[PDB]
């Protein structure tokens, strides 16, 4: 049982292990899109010989409150052997890509999870919330009040690609939870738009100037259009292309992957024909630097100056005084006013999750009621927090 | 065709009506309880002669942001035969009432809607969220941060009634959404959480010093205790309830309708095992005088000093300063910075929905995003909205 | 293994086999009111000493074409103890009731059968045809031209027997299926009307002077409203009384089992929201006397004059002359032009069935398809068979 | 936006909105066999540019009773982009196809609708009914009266295509609702015969000399065989094909779209196991020359000459005299004795639907009964009405 950064001699081995691991992963052309974006030495391999365990980070860009850009190490393709469960591989392999993360300057690291009770304990909180929308479309009227009472095409996706990246581009810097989408995974988005035999129907495209929706019918439920993606950069662009949505006629329902603050619910004269069907965790983030994070994003403007000392559970203390929508992290030894394991941060940080409901659970300790409300107010993200595309 | 308020001769025909328009009503015993709450002149019928139409409203106590406690209106039994429908009676029973409940000096008006599309147009809106939990308690596991790793003992809810009632007590003071509970209703709660035969099986408690909550196993489902009714007032007692129920070693599955900021989920090392099963509006508001009602609930202290000009539809323009956590609503002629529909502000008020979402739907309309943010920030409740009880 | 008419003695073991081959069967008072219907002589035992078979008759009035009231078998009570299969107590019991009701001087028996390949063998034919139909009242609205665009009240079925009796009575007198309901039976129909623990719902009733509905909500699915009972004397109330139950805005789905001429689908826009859900035999009859049948049902008058000659296979041969919407039907050994079993002429008796498509069959047999056009044209009904109640 | 006949440079933007509008349509060559019976000028498209709506007609040769074969219109292809919902291009794009159909000379157009509610308003009403049957095979026993108690083959459909022609040719012209099917759709019929990657099984045929039955067990319920077509010409044909398909013994159903009198259930000693599990309007109807239509198909001979005026909305008032078997229908301005929307008249050309259930409805009115049995009569199809396939 040896750890080292895999040889091209170690990817056959590898995608061995992906293909018994991930339902998705179709073979070894599944993975060279995605390997563009794994930096060299971004690997780990555990040999036995034989690959029954591997883990790697992706060179992605994630928008954090405040419209700021930060590198963020993406981990992915993390697999351990079905013959070698319950050895140490995934925290021996977890600690030195965390190494390698924070040695090469990335301030945060982020990931999906696979299941809930894994990645706490390595410091990942859940910073996303997905939520699924099923809309009943033959009830479905817009409030006098909607938008746009036409601006919008239904196309061919492949015809459209010059126009679905540029609004994407405008949306993912303008959201916290955005992410840059390199060429190679437009390029696999587009492939798989098309219909396969045995698999997934053709998808469509509905187009606006700011925004875009895609959408396809459900393999075996015939009266069901899912969305697979819609980005709207304006208000006007997201009630438009929900217009249309509703005008596929051939459909019963309409579902879709968005986030808890998403406004279509509030465009019908019936709000509860927007029905929550599934609700999970989404991205997961680690701050691997904790004064360098809190310093990088902005924070809410209404609330007034102040200043008290965090400390991470293994990640330092710090003197943290927020005001004019900045922080400034410095070193102290002065006694602790607030206390959070690592991974509570994670899930502070891109505003999902409010101060005072981790307090209520136990996961961040104060004495002060006061200091909680400052934190939950200045934590707030103006820009409701996205999930932008799963890795 | 006549709307009158009832006599004691018209109650018959409003029972027989009820039985026929709500599955849940048994028979006349059914209302005894809830009749108490009636005042006089609180409810109106429409005679053909036969009864085929009745509303009426009941007196309550509702706690909204800052600990203040309004007399509401709670509009209930609202019917109209289904020979009847189509005729106007529901607008013309509704705006009798809300004549009367004007006139009486109520601020607000609620209820709980049968569907989601009737009362917008009444000037209701939706204030509270029913988030439904179902943890598959046979993996749930408590954090090593989460509180009290017995204060909890497993009771006969008929033989503690003075302590539920003093949590209860406590809990609605404190809790936005919270609703004075009389002795009636305590009758009726405890008369339920016996067995019936064909029906709901016997009822249990788990009591806390500071909390208390009510489950029953699934009619159906064997494996399934569903929480009727969980209070607690301290983090503590929340979390010691919760270590009892995952002992429910005989289930599968816990289930309860509470709130989306529930830390249940947070409580627990995989917080994907509090899976959200169902999501529907709770309480619903309708505000009846304007400044009367802003002027009573508290606001955010973390918000600077601002003013600026509300125009409600139909319902007056005020010069609104918001400053201290207070404020002050006043009549003005200047032109508006911010303009919405009755049913809009009725879900701002208890924090449950953001004005900047609203406001992406073009249901709140300013050309100012810094007024939006300042409102968001007022308006938010330091302690989440909460549902207390259907009625 | 003797068979006999029961002494009061069996009517103890009578019932243990009733309970025990019925699920309908509560017990001895489930049989008090239709032992009132049995004649003298009207059942016989089997026994083994204990009873291990029984069958009987209650004395009907059955409405065939032309209004004409005719005296009818109706066979009920019919149960072989699971002891004693295969071993002929069917044949037996059914031989000796035949004897008994051709004796009486009956010219039909009539039956529901509990599985549909039991009864042709002893000439018993289906004759009437239930068809259920779920209408999606969300989505249905009535076409311009239908009727009544209230004369409906909603009441307590207890409350109105007079007026369900009188309207029922006039409905069975003008419709072929129609059998007189005696005042045992309105006793049991209204006493089934009450809600049970752990068994049916409150049945409500929606009465017009020329029509009643009797409905109630299903017992596990609560958006269903189930109508046990439609009965109406004109279109008016008909259309009348389904705009009524569209107007039950508390239920998805209405399900009634009708007849197949129902006109519901075409008072919607859309014909296709009264769904088809099931379709099952009815009434089966047996013709115990083929020339007092055939001589006392009315016939179509838009046929001709014509002869022909009818072999019934067991049942005698006879010269049919059908004119002026009359039949002769007297004894000849001329060669038949026709043959068919007796079931066969059960089933065409009341028009459900046409002779063209027994024909395609070759359960009735001709090489006339001239004679079969006139049979077909003849035999038909110009009011729609319906089916009354079960027995 | 703009209607008119499309160029070539169309029709890729119709098979972009026909792909996004029907779930059967693979791609363009989905088209090809379908576009050789659309004629010059049979097709419109709506461009706002690129394509939002469109529609054609085929030209098609329908059987109505008489054997009378008509030049029919069949409308299909119709679709409204879901960006261009509810500004009239459906009632634009309809409008200027009947008046090229009438133009033309057609007496009557057709259609399958996708939904019940759309078409009634254009004058089409449902004149076929589908009915399903599924056969529990398991149980299934001819009865003794049944034909043919072997003459059947079991072949491969390709290596057939000649029998099934001329077997088919014979049906379509003997049956109302029969079209004549031309090469190029016997093309795209034995092509779905194959099986397909993902897709259906492959198709066996049953072969008699006046009959065959093309069948495929089901994609997911290997235990159900789905007969795609029946066509016999013979009673003997049709219990032939019936025997042979009870006989795969390796099915537990059998299911078939068929229509109302099919003969099937009489053909077992159990009538019930070919249980209706599915009922639905087939094809539907729009007269469009009331005189001409009425005066082309044949009436049943059985009803004595009568004479009577009726009127169409929007359709002409007519003196109508039938005798012999034939109509003549003249202009005139006499008091109408018969009033009914074009619709209605659709409904009862092919014999599926009396003239006394739409009565009932009041979709038909006339003040005389006796005129209502005498048109129930005279409209009535001696050989019962049949689906041929869909377009
Ligand atoms: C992580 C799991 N996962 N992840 C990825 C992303 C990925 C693949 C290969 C490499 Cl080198 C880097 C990332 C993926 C890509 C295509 C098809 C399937 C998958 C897949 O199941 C989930
Ligand atoms: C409103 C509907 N509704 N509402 C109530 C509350 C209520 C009953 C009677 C009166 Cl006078 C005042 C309120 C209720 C009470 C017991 C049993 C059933 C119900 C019931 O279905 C829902
Ligand atoms: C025949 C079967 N069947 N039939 C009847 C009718 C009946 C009962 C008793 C006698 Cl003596 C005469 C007829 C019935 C009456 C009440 C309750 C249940 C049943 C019942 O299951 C079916
Ligand atoms: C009408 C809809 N529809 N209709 C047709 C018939 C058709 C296709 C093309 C043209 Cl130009 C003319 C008729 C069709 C043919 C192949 C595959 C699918 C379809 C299809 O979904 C239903």
């Amino acid at each position: 049982v040896t750890l080292c950064s895999p040889t091209e001699d170690d990817w056959p081995g590898m995608f061995l292990l992906a293909a018994a691991s991930f339902t998705d992963f179709i073979g070894p052309e599944s993975a060279t899109a995605w390997r563009t974006l794994v930096p060299t030495d971004g690997a780990v391999v555990v040999r036995d010989s034989e690959v029954v365990g591997m883990a790697l980070y992706m060179d992605l860009r994630l928008t954090v409150p405040g419209e700021v850009v930060l590198p963020t190490a993406g981990l992915s393709f993390v697999a351990v052997a079905p013959t070698h469960r319950r050895r140490g591989l995934l925290r021996a392999m977890c600690a030195e890509l965390h190494r390698r993360i924070a040695d090469s300057g990335y301030p945060v690291a982020a990931l999906h999870a696979s299941e809930g009770g894994i990645y706490g304990r390595f410091g990942y909180g859940p910073a996303t919330t997905l939520h699924e929308l099923t809309v009943d479309r033959r009830f479905a009227r817009f409030h006098a009040d909607a938008p746009g009472g036409s601006s919008v095409r239904l196309v061919r996706p492949t015809e459209h690609r010059g126009e679905f990246e540029a609004i994407y581009e405008r949306w993912r810097q303008q959201v916290p939870g955005g992410l840059l989408r390199p060429q190679v995974l437009w390029d696999e988005l587009l492939a798989e738009a098309k219909a396969a035999p045995g698999g997934d129907r053709e998808s469509f495209a509905l187009l606006h100037p700011d925004g875009y929706a895609l959408y396809r019918v459900d393999r075996t439920d015939l009266k069901l259009a899912r969305v697979s993606e819609l980005r709207a950069v304006t208000a006007d662009a997201h009630c438009a292309l929900w217009r249309a949505l509703i005008g596929l006629d051939s459909m019963e329902r309409i579902s879709i992957i968005t986030h808890p603050q998403d406004p279509l619910p509030h465009l019908l004269t019936d709000t509860r024909l927007a029905r929550t069907t599934w609700r999970q965790d989404g991205l997961w983030l680690r701050i691997m630097n904790v004064p360098a994070a809190l310093e990088a994003r902005g924070y809410a403007h209404e609330v007034g100056e102040f200043s008290t000392v965090l400390e991470v559970s293994d990640g330092g203390r710090f003197a943290l005084k927020i005001g004019d929508g900045r922080a400034r992290c410095t070193p102290t030894d002065a006694a602790a006013e607030i206390e959070m394991d690592r991974d509570v941060l994670g899930s502070l940080y891109l505003g999902a999750h409010r101060a005072s409901t981790l307090a209520a659970a136990n996961r961040l300790r104060t004495k002060d009621s006061q200091l909680l409300r400052r934190l939950d107010a200045a934590f707030a993200s103006d820009v409701p927090v996205q999930t932008a595309f799963e890795f």
